[PDB]
């Protein structure tokens, strides 16, 4: 067992490097001499838009820029003054005074939405303050302005996170401006000649940084891992106007203060900017990779930091001729974002923990996180294989941890053995599942994300859906409403999933008032399709007084919006024993207390049929208030506390399912998997290649005559696997184990 | 110890009726004392209406959504309605009076493209789009009086003849109703009070095919139409109401809906007609030496006893059902009549009066909820209803009633029937204003539920609080600003309702007016989703987030870190909230969240608790760090206060009624208005007791709102204090 492993190294550490490389089977070492003689592939970081304060300080007007939105200021009379910077980090951001503020900025009456006239406001010469006159008392006002980014955001993040205190703040730069651009390509040509020992240029990353703004208290103020805020300049804006035939407003970037969060329903202006900026970016990335290839070296892209405008899931990404993409393995979902990228020769995972004093300190046990991280990646990898694993940081730190070092030895051999046994071919998927949202394929595995791998109270009930699926024995694609309006639903999809809050990219907004969309979905379901809706699926506010989820008729459930309180809701009896809930641990105490307290008897203005006490047993995450069954032919599987959390509904040949929320857990992934088989009328096809125990999952490889079963926990798991022919085999799986077995070839 | 009491009679219980009338101080008897008789103007005459069946009341009904699976589809009309109550009107031209809708698109289906089946109650529709949902809106005869129906179904009267109602908008039936009443007056010479139960139109009460309540609105005008009135409406207003203007997409004009022009128009038109006819009945009663008394319920639609001009009807009295403090105030606060009467609970019926039950429990409990409200707004008369002999079986109950009627009068004698002193002027702001006084947040009378109780509680708390409450409308505020005697404006409810206001919060004139007022010293209390308006501003959902220091994340601003300042556990507002030393400690020790990327920080990792806020408003948060958070558990805000110039805004996410929660609100009130030092005066240390002060009679009292001994210390205005030890629902004076 050797290879597919990238080892970090450091100055004055050649013995241990040699030792570890032997131990872990490393065929590549990453940068940070007697080591260069070891024969390995050599990776070297490259930071195209920073690491040259000597230049940018002589061209400060070519730093990158961002539109920023001030706090709202209440006018208590016909004039108002607006500080521009009271709410931002001055070390990070500076108002751009060089470029005519009347041409490129916007004062706005947020109370009315109206743009204040240019003649009515002046920028103070001596203070970062705007004076407004001729305005309305008791309205709120804001300025939207261009600010130079005078400190690279991620280095800033690392500086503050590590308290580098004294150390010099690295200034970033923007190759949209041609002097700076030339600087960057000369510097890169030069560096290649000065680096013959390097084999892989590890671009970390490219030209534009994802939205990451900090406030006057040195905290994160705004972030979006997909954000295009930090991509502007007067010349880019003006070139945009000429190319697209309309002028973007600053509002098109600040977006009422939302800064175009990917959760926002996508506006045409947004996408145009992505088109514009991404073409500029893509052309220049291809240059870097051509130059790389001409120096005999490979080009590798970090999925992160300055990755904006690359758009790896959009078409043509392959025309870049990038060799590889490497990324942070945070979980299943983030593993899949990497794995699934097409148009590279190979993919690579930077696993956790980062070799750093934060997790490598005396008394802490890094191997727990090591294995847990591997376990979450491994389940995904069986569905979409990455090519290489590796670690990052100070190798000397991890060397002081014997147990960890042995843990890695284990993971490395396992990773290789999964690859050798499988041939790097993805497990067979038993069902075709499509996530449907406004973004589709360009945000594959990127839905519900805000900051990378950091779900929170607001997102985790939907993120749970992707996490569950990332490792699930199904084929997962991402499709858009434009996809559906334009081409219908491809005939191979078994299930369509639509989840999220109302008025988001992930439910779709007012596209649900488009009858053409509603027709396509209804016909497909009726004909045999399956629609799973989570949260407020198919929602459209105000369109129909008495109908919030437009496909309430398909999933059998709607959400009361305080418009329909005069209409009693009659809940049919909950069906607690069902295919879908088959694996939910039963709790005798809870079940008989729920049996004993009965259903509510009908009563005026209150409807009836609602369990007086909760059945529970399933974590559905954040509640959707007052969901109810549209009539009594819907099957209710959970309807606790006066509303619906899980329901199924027959709809001609097809079915729809409602689920209020789905945090990730071994149990909920089992629930979701069951919903998928049940809604697609594929109860029959469920048992083939499955683990009876939900803590484990099964991967079939028909062309290699194989199947494995994996333990997703750090505890022993016994499970019963069922093969296609009906036969079964028992298993006792150790802590994080795996087991292979034959099955007829094809 | 004499009078203000109405007793119910019976057939043969003549001996014990004299004795109860003497023990209770009854000065009136219902069916030598003052005699009441129920009158049912739109029912009890099947002999008449059986021959005039096109003159029963009518209502527009919305069918179920029927999915079309090709270019035609059939819509059954009655599958979802109780056929013993409602019958489709085949007489009046359906293509003129009915509407077929493509719900999926909103479009009215051309009437050329549908027909009514000659033999089934089913509409055939052609030329439709497949995979759309379709409904019919159709006129229907109400052939079974809704309340009588309800009482029949509830008691299982079996095959007892169903009462068929009638609609006096039709002139032949009007004459009949008036003639009959003339005759009836001449035949009841010993009847002193005519207790109209009620008048001409029943509040919306429709039942389903399974004999269950289908639609109800206590304020609802669904049951008030006819081809005749519809055509007349057109001729007076110059436009034709659509069937949609009644079924309202399935909402049937629920009071929670933001009012539409067509809605208020209909209320004016119908209300005109009811009031003149109600005046006539009141004149005829008066001409025959009798009082007219109105039951605030059942067939009360069109009377609008809170709209200007109610007094011009000449009603001598309104009687109403005492369900709780709020419903008491509904009756109490009515101007335009000489006196008011509450019918108390329990009703004298076997469902409470059992073989081994203690109904005196229910009795005191009903009186406690009422008397706290009565102290603020006095009702004139008290009374009960049902079967006196059932009530007469339970001596402990009889001795309870005696005790209550005494108390009830003693309050009257002691206070000249004058409303106690209110220490603050509180106005509730919503789309309806005065005309829905004490009627906000209600669907079915006295039955709050999951969806409403977190706001109903606001009214139930106010109903018995030592403050002056009025109800104002957006139209009031937009036309006349804010009256300068107001200290506090409350606005509460979910987004897109009449109670929050809907898009009126995008009218800069409203924002301006409230803002300026608060800035200069006013106080705005916002409950639930105050001032909410969807999609107007991407970054701002509560238009007055700036005033109260809170907004609700609507999933558009997730890229913006929220920073919750630390909670203030020791504040005037929360002073009477106990906290378990241990719970507090657990919260103190778990601390606050460290800023984390795309997760903000400052949210307590554990909850402080101790306050039932009812239904959560998900993802409320502090707009800045200068807002004072009083409770912000589970990653969001439940209670907050914020200084705004000389004034204050305050957010509460919800407030189910209880004694604690009224105390919490009352403190909110004094605090927001910079009246903290005006608080202690005429106050009870214990939240389970309350204190009314009556300067003019040089008097105050203190009541126990519970069935339990309570010890409270009362602070008077000079700074002195008496200690009370009140027994079960007791009361003391000074
Ligand atoms: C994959 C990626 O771009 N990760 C970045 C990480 O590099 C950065 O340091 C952090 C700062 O909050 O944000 C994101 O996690
Ligand atoms: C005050 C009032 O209108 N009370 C009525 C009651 O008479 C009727 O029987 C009931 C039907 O559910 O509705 C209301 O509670």
């Amino acid at each position: 067992s050797t290879g597919r492993f990238t080892l970090p190294s450091e100055e004055n550490f050649a013995e241990k490097t040699k030792e570890l490389a032997e131990l872990w089977g490393a065929d590549a070492i990453r940068n940070s001499e007697a080591v260069l003689a070891l024969g390995k592939k050599i990776y070297n970081a490259y930071f195209p838009t920073r690491a040259h304060n000597e230049w940018i300080t002589l061209h400060m007007d070519e730093t990158p820029q961002v539109y920023l939105l001030t706090d709202r200021i209440l006018a208590e009379s016909d004039t108002v003054d607006i500080p521009l910077m009271e709410s931002f980090f001055a070390e990070q951001l500076k108002p751009n005074r060089d470029a005519d503020p009347h041409k490129y900025w916007e004062v706005v009456d947020r109370t009315t939405g109206e743009v204040v006239d240019s003649a009515n406001w002046t920028l103070d010469a001596d203070e970062d303050t705007v004076h407004v006159s001729g305005v309305a008392a008791w309205h709120e006002y804001t300025v939207s302005f261009l600010a130079y980014i005078i400190w690279d955001p991620v280095e800033m993040y690392n500086h503050l996170t590590n308290d580098w205190g004294d150390k010099e703040h690295e200034i970033p730069f923007d190759i949209y401006h041609p002097a700076t651009r030339k600087f960057v390509f000369d510097t890169f040509e030069q560096w290649l000649k000065d680096s013959p020992q390097t084999d892989v240029v590890r671009f970390t990353t490219f030209f534009y940084q994802f939205t990451l703004l900090f406030d006057e208290k040195r905290r994160e103020k705004v972030v979006d891992w997909f954000g295009y805020a930090c991509t502007v300049s007067p010349r880019a804006l003006d070139d945009f106007e000429a190319k697209y035939g309309y002028r973007l407003r600053p509002e098109d970037f600040v977006d009422g203060g939302a800064y175009n969060s990917a959760w926002r329903v996508p506006r045409k202006a947004q996408r145009d900017w992505i088109d514009f900026l991404s073409g500029f970016v893509r052309e220049n990335v291809k240059q870097l990779a051509d130059m790389s290839h001409a120096a005999g070296k490979e080009a590798m892209m970090f999925l992160g930091d300055q990755w904006i405008g690359t758009e790896p899931y959009k078409d043509g990404f392959d025309e870049l001729g990038l060799d590889a993409v490497v990324g942070s393995i945070g979980d299943g979902t983030t593993t899949r974002m990497i794995a699934d990228i097409p148009g590279v020769k190979y993919t690579e995972g930077r696993f956790l923990p980062y070799f750093f004093p934060d997790t490598f300190y005396e008394g802490n046990d890094p191997s727990i996180e090591g294995l847990d991280n591997w376990r979450k990646a491994r389940r995904a990898i069986l569905r979409s294989p990455i090519s290489r694993m590796g670690y990052g940081g100070y190798l000397s730190l991890a060397a002081k941890f014997p147990k960890f070092v042995d843990t890695v030895t284990h993971i490395a051999n396992e990773f290789r053995d999964i690859h050798d046994r499988t041939g790097g071919v993805a497990a067979e998927g038993e069902l075709n599942v499509a996530i449907l949202n406004s973004w589709g394929k360009m945000r594959s595995w990127m839905a519900f994300t805000v900051a990378h791998a950091l779900p929170n109270k607001q997102t985790y009930s939907y993120y749970g859906i992707l996490e569950s699926l990332s490792g699930m024995r199904v084929n997962v694609r991402f499709i858009s409403f434009d996809d559906v309006l334009a081409h219908g639903i491809d005939s191979d999809i078994d299930v369509i999933i639509n989840g999220g809050p109302v008025d988001t990219a992930f439910t779709g907004g007012d596209v649900w008032t488009n009858p053409k969309l509603v027709e396509t979905v209804r016909a497909w379901v009726r004909g045999g399709g399956a629609f799973v809706g989570v949260g407020e699926p198919s929602s459209a506010p105000r369109f129909q007084t008495g109908r919030f989820f437009q496909l309430a008729d398909v999933i059998g459930v709607d959400e009361e919006r305080y418009q329909t309180l005069s209409v009693d809701k009659y809940f049919p009896p909950v069906v607690p024993d069902h295919f879908i809930t088959a694996d939910v641990p039963v709790d005798p105490a809870a079940r008989e207390a729920w049996e004993q307290a009965g259903y509510r008897i009908p009563l005026s203005g209150c409807g009836g049929g609602q369990s007086i006490k909760p059945l529970g047993g399933i974590d559905f995450g954040e509640p959707v208030l007052n969901t109810y069954p549209v009539n009594e032919n819907v099957t209710l599987l959970r309807a606790d506390g006066g509303q619906v959390q899980l329901a199924t509904n027959d709809y001609g040949k097809g079915r729809g399912v409602y689920i209020s929320g789905l945090p990730y857990s071994a149990a909920n992934a089992r629930l979701l998997e069951r919903v998928l088989f049940y809604a697609s009328h594929n109860e029959d096809k469920y048992a083939a290649w499955s683990s009876s125990n939900p803590e484990c999952e099964v991967a079939h490889f028909p062309e290699q005559g194989l199947y494995c079963v994996i333990n997703n926990t750090d505890q022993p798991q016994k499970t019963t696997v069922t093969l296609a022919d009906g036969t079964t085999e028992d298993f006792d799986l150790p802590d994080s184990g795996i087991a292979w077995r034959e099955a007829l070839e094809h």
